């Protein structure tokens, strides 16, 4: 159908908006602490602590499969990256502090993306 295509054009445009948002959030992690999954070879107990691991490369694979239906699903994944870090790592660590700064700095990008998604539809 002609509708399904119109749907697909918006999903594609959402993917286009979300890609730009992902790049902006990831620029806020210049140390690349959140770029890749936590290694199960290097932290073999990690899944005993964190049940839903997430990282920027994993979010990107989902994004490029147009696996995000709306901004809310995308935000859930971003929030996992932060909250998992803040649980696994103690307060006085470079990792925890990196997550606090990503959360704070990402807030502004996410604020505007929500207006853009409502606005453009």
């Amino acid at each position: 159908s002609m509708e399904q295509v119109a749907m697909e054009l918006r999903l594609t445009e959402l993917t286009r908006l979300l890609r730009s948002v992902l790049d902006q959030l990831q620029d806020k992690d210049p140390a690349r602490i959140f770029a890749q999954p936590v290694s199960l070879k290097e932290v073999p107990d990690y899944l005993d602590h964190i049940k839903h691991p997430m990282d920027f490369a994993t979010m990107r694979k989902r994004l490029e499969a147009q696996g995000y239906k709306n901004l809310h699903e995308f935000e859930e994944d971003f929030d996992l990256i932060i909250d998992n870090c803040m649980k696994y790592n103690a307060r006085d660590t470079v990792f925890y502090r990196a997550a606090v700064r990503l959360r704070d700095q990402g807030g502004v990008v996410l604020r505007q993306a929500r207006r853009e998604v409502d606005s453009i539809g």
